[PDB]
């Protein structure tokens, strides 16, 4: 076996060369398709063009910042130490410049859009205060992350909500969610049968969640999803100057749940902080999770809202965690082990996807059994209270009532306008004591109730509201918190840290509350630039 | 932040007197609501006023008799003593009153309603002499738990099957059952949707037990159940004279199931001894679960039976027990110690109906697949059958013609007919060599049929039998004792003691005979009390 | 209790001749049964007198071969000294024969059925040459185990395929699956109701592999299967040379899958060497498992070519992965140790039912979820296809064009014709990039096709292919090789041998191709054999 041998030592001479080489290969023809391809016909060639272009940019991108790093940082530095020379008195000038600008579009647009507007603006005056006179070390409060983070929601609502560019852009994101979540169906039709629309939500739209869940498998096998991770992280920590572990799982709970997104940090998880370990959790309940994103959008809840309120929630989670919870400690782990995300142990990527589809499994049982056991205690609690209310010759008491009283204040504060804020109070009610599958599958119902077009009132009850409203539900709704949820969130924590039960146990419920006002507080910028049909 | 060190050494300096004043005025506001309630009208009021009534009653006895425990101990001390004195001679004149007191209710009662009824206290007392005979120790036979305990279902069933009070308290427990398992229906249905009901048993009665399962979760962390199980488990220990940890998993058995029920003693079952270890496996296997209870309720078998039957299954079991594997050994587990059970963790009633609701996941999960198994296997055992008949000319060869013929002694015995006996057999075996749920299914059947009213014989083969028969027949299938759970209760138990694997692999199949021998108790007590129609 | 006593010393006294005399009388209970049907009518009778006499001759000869070894050894020594003494001009003579007889067979029978025959003759030329070119050690091979291996398949097809007595067993054997698979349906129609075939593939379907399941495991615990699995490890041992641990595993192959073939020698698994280990793997990956058999019959797949198909793929597997892995070390395990199997711990045959039940709720979850992924994928993987062709006026584009290009030359060399090998290809892709359920979902698609009759192009499509090209398909597809199963096998395997992660992990690939390789190697041993209808 001579040959055998020859053939052996060519590839480990040059396998360097080989190997690269074959990638070459590819790549021409990849860029010969493409070329030949808009030859062919530019105008139904374009978004092959625009996509190859892009990723050669980042590609590039990405190659020059790792090598020139050291000669780039040098040549930043002059500028650095001039600005830290003249910034004891250039900070009164640029701060009087963005307060002068705040005040000026509330007086000539927000004060021109209506009342409600502003109030959504009191609203988060209010809802931060609340955060501060209520924190845990009010004197230790470091301001910066806080301003910031509430000015990068401001900037992403103005960008998309305010802006064509931002508008288009996540509108035609948002049907490409729809038309992805329409590939489960061949995979349904053939285990369910023809019939399975005769059970929509078990036989077609928990498909939605198998699929979704294999895909997001696959990207972090690719090393996709880790790509656009590092890249938001990085905004957020060199602006708000969060420290770069709370800054990863931020970033990365916008596509990940609460209960993995720490993964992305595992090993690194004992020598966290108290504020840290506070940070983490609060992200995980101020966000949702990609796999679930489309079982929403199926109800029929705006798949672009869904998409812009999860990216504001990173910068809001952030800025409530350092209110509620301030850093008094020193951090230990640095930028480079907190962006290392160590990938899992898949071989290639059919393997990826099998993996997803079977962690899949648990999620989608405890997704129908916390449903049917939710709504039938809330069939049973309704019963109860109605047997109560008849004593007094109220038989219309429910749970309904009371929530649409007890919680009517926090949907006011976020702008909905008075009669609309008992309706939004009730769906805050079933999100904090069962969880968003039923709140949005109530506000869905809402939804359709306008579109057909029928009476707003029947009998002196209302029937549907605005679309303003609609939105700002959307945004206080999107997110993981409720009371149930508490116990899931310590255990699968404690497991990846058991050294650190104690201090996870103790910064759990403050969690929890700042995740709610971390949504809240996207639903008033929202709502102050939402005008009133 | 004085303001806020100010508040906090009010609340430390006054935190007893701070919460307790709370719950004092949540107090008043609900027995506001109650006299207001009255006032507006007192018949409409009447079951929230009992409600609050009989509630305040315990808590006022559990209040004193935990203040007040070592004065009322000593006070009954010097009648204590006294009848130990004159215990030697009065002995014979109390166990003289009872048996003449026993032939007279022969003579009046039992010999009045007939032959069949006489034949069931036959039944019990040769049930009785053929657990002595095959007993482990028949020489160690501590005889008082063997009376105390049949004697208490002889009273249960007096009080609930011959008294107008027991019966219309029995049957209005019943029919709460029955109202309770319909809430299910709203969380079914929108997971299945509208069409639920195309799938009866997976879509509809499997709901049932995960609604169930998330209410009994509820009541343990309320504590609720165990403050039941306490009171029942002093009544059975101070007359029948039983050990603190097979008095509590007895009463803890009525509601809970088998593999579950250890758990309310789980750190003291490494030093319990080899007869209280039979105890916990024979209570388990003459009893089933709540969380079961409903499916049987959905299928036709009445409610008011299962629950007489539950209750009166916890003194047979022990009476069963006692007789069969007697206590040859010292005790170690004091009272004290058994009656605190160690409450789960969950932190509020939201978290503890989420954790009832995932672990209901696999118990219908193998509900639903040991049912698909167990009826092809009996599709097939019965082809195979007629195929050997047909070598005969005997063709109708069945698993229910033999074990209408192998089983037929013991129905008689319990007091059924002669022609009935040969279907309450059928029963029996589907019960022994499958399990509950196969027999429920089966008698449920009858009853339809029964009901309908159709003809009793069609072509000489008997369609229905009496009333009094599928009465007798719900208490004899009222256990979860079948040769295939041998080994879920083996491995359960050793897990939760891994030091005794070699006791209770030796206790376990007496356990299982002893428990169908408890069953079969309850149905000659039924039986010898219930009239014909 | 001295009666208790005596009875007690009866037993223990004379416990042999108690047991023994009770099985004798049950032994003859049976055969009265049996001769007395065979008098009342033989004919009728006839299946149960041959089954009766077979088990007799087993017992017998089991027995004989058990206390009769070391003598019918010593009598077989004279002839097997003077062949070894003869042998070395003896081997030129046999071999010899052999070769010619090949030629015969070729020129007389296989040139006579046509090119196509031919051509898969040449195919087994191929993959076994290319096997060996690529092997890990080309100068170490043991041909014995190749020659036999092939030797054995022919010797099988022969039998099978062109013998009436083997056509009629297992055509006969395959018409015994389908009416065993209908048994399931008594459960499905109570669990899922009379509308259970409104979802076909998930409520009728699953259900044959829940009840298949159950059965496998009652044939374990009774020894059954156990008993065939020796007998067929020691005719491949004892022609092949193979390893008495590579030998057990391949034949448990057949009936078992292969996450659970291993644990027929589980304690010997830390000592197995390199090539022990690949042949392990290739055995599993080469064959499928009796659990998910009735579901392959149930879309339309023929039962006979499946079963004949398994048992071809024992001898194949040992051949291609003795030949890509020879062994260089000395094997440890013997074959006393190989051959016990350690059952289960299951107390009784209802216990094994329930095992078997609970251990298919994993089985049917994870094969429902990725064909609802990999389906969903392939949706989308053709539109992304479709919308890249359209740019150069080509959105035919598919994932099967791609595949009936690619895999063609595989199915043209075992012998498919050349319009049909492009359909082929086909399916090899359905079976390498997701798995043989989705291929063999589609085969049985253009099966009903060519039943009904329709035309067999339309507009230049090609509808449906030949039977020949049927059962050559059914032969090629029948394992469980494919690039996502790689990590369940590396996982389980390392689980029951910490120890070796690193030699598991290096063999995995090699054996996925070997696995591959050999159940194209039945397929052109089949293709040889049957004639162009
Ligand atoms: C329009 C919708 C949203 C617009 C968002 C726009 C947000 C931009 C708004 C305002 C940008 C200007 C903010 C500058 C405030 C100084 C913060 C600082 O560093 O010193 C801190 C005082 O921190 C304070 O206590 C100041 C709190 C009151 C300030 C209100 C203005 C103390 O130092 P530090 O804690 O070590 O830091
Ligand atoms: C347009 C419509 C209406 C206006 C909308 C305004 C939207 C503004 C949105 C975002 C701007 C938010 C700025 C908040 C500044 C916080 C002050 C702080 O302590 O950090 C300072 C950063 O140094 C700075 O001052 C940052 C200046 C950035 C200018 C952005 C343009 C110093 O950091 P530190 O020394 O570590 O402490
Ligand atoms: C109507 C339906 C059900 C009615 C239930 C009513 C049940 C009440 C029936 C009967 C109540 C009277 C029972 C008193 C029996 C004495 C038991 C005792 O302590 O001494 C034991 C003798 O134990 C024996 O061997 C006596 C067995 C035969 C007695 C039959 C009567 C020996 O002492 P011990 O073992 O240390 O105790
Ligand atoms: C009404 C219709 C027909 C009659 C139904 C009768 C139903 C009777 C139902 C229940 C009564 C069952 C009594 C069984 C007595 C067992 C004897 C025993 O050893 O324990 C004795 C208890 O001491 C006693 O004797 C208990 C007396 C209780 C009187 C109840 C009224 C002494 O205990 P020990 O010293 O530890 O031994
Ligand atoms: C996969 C594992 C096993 C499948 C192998 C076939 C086993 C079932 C065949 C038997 C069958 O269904 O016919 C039945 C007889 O069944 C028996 O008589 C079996 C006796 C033991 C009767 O069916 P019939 O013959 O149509 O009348
Ligand atoms: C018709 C369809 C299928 C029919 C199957 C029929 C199969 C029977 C076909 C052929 C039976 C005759 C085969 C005998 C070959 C000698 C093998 C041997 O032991 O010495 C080996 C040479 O091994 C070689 O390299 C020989 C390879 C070429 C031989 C082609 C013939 C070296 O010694 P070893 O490695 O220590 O062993
Ligand atoms: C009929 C239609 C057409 C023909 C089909 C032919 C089908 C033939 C099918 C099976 C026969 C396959 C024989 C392969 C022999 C391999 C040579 C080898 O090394 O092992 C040798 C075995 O010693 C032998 O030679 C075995 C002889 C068996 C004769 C079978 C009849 C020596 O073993 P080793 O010393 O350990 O080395
Ligand atoms: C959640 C994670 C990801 C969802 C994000 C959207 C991804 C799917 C959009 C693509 C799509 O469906 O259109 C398809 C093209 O799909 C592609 O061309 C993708 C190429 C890679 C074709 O659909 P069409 O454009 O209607 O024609
Ligand atoms: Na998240
Ligand atoms: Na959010
Ligand atoms: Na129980
Ligand atoms: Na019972
Ligand atoms: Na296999
Ligand atoms: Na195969």
């Amino acid at each position: 076996e001579r040959m055998c041998g020859r053939m052996s030592d060519f590839c480990r001479e040059h396998k360097t060369t080989l190997r690269y080489i074959i990638w070459g290969i590819l790549i021409a023809g990849y860029l010969a398709l493409v070329i030949a391809a808009c030859v062919m016909n530019f105008h139904r060639a374009l978004p092959l063009f625009v996509i190859t272009v892009v990723a050669i940019f980042f590609v590039v991108w990405d190659h020059l910042m790792a090598k020139y790093e050291s000669q780039i940082a040098r040549f930043l530095s002059p500028g650095q130490r001039l600005l830290d020379s003249h910034w004891f008195w250039l900070k009164w000038v640029i701060w009087g410049c963005l307060i002068l600008g705040v005040i000026l579009w509330l007086v000539f647009d927000t004060a021109k859009l209506g009342q409600q507007q502003l109030v959504s603006f009191g609203g988060l005056i209010i809802y931060t205060s609340l955060t501060f006179l209520f924190s845990k070390h009010p004197t230790k409060v470091y301001w910066r992350p806080v301003f910031w983070g509430i000015g990068l929601q401001f900037l992403l609502g103005l960008l998309i909500l305010r802006t064509e560019p931002g508008f288009m852009a996540f509108d035609w994101l948002g049907k490409q969610v729809q038309t992805f979540l329409g590939y489960s169906d061949a995979g349904a039709s053939f285990v369910f049968g023809e019939k399975y629309t005769d059970h929509f939500f078990a036989f077609k739209v928990l498909p939605i969640v198998i699929f979704f869940s294999t895909v997001m498998s696959m990207l972090y096998y690719l090393g996709l999803m880790q790509w656009i991770i590092r890249k938001v992280g990085w905004v957020m920590l060199v602006t708000m100057g969060t420290s770069p572990v709370e800054s990863v799982v931020a970033s990365g709970n916008i596509f990940i749940g609460q209960t993995e997104s720490p993964l992305l940090v595992r090993p690194y998880l004992p020598y966290v902080t108290k504020s840290e370990l506070h940070a983490i959790m609060t992200a995980g309940f101020s966000t949702i999770a990609g796999s679930v994103l489309g079982a929403y959008i199926s109800f029929g809840v705006s798949s672009s809202h869904l998409l812009t309120a999860s990216v504001m929630s990173a910068p809001a989670a952030l800025a409530i965690s350092k209110l509620f919870w301030p850093e008094t400690e020193t951090p230990k782990i640095n930028l480079k082990n907190a962006m290392k995300m160590e990938s899992g142990d898949s071989r290639n990527l059919l393997e990826a996807a099998t993996q997803g589809a079977s962690s899949s499994i648990s999620l989608v049982a405890n997704i129908a059994v916390n449903l049917i056991a939710f709504l039938a205690l809330l069939s049973f609690m309704n019963s109860a209270l109605s047997w109560l209310g008849n004593m007094f010759d109220y038989p219309q008491l429910s749970f309904e009532v009371i929530c649409s009283y007890v919680f009517m204040p926090f949907a006011f504060m976020m702008g909905v306008d008075w009669q609309d804020s008992f309706m939004v109070a009730k769906l805050i009610g079933y999100k904090t004591f069962f969880n968003e599958f039923v709140a949005y599958q109530q506000l869905s119902k809402l939804i359709s109730l306008r579109q057909v077009g029928g009476p707003k009132f029947v009998d002196g009850v209302q029937q549907y509201m605005s679309m303003r409203s609609e939105a700002i539900s959307t945004y206080a709704l999107c997110g993981f918190a409720n009371f149930g949820s508490l116990g899931i969130v310590i255990g699968g924590l404690t497991s990846m840290a058991p050294s650190r039960k104690r201090d996870i146990t103790a910064g759990a419920m403050r969690a929890l509350i700042a995740g709610t006002i971390a949504c809240f507080l996207t639903a008033c910028i929202a709502g102050m630039l939402t005008n009133t049909p």
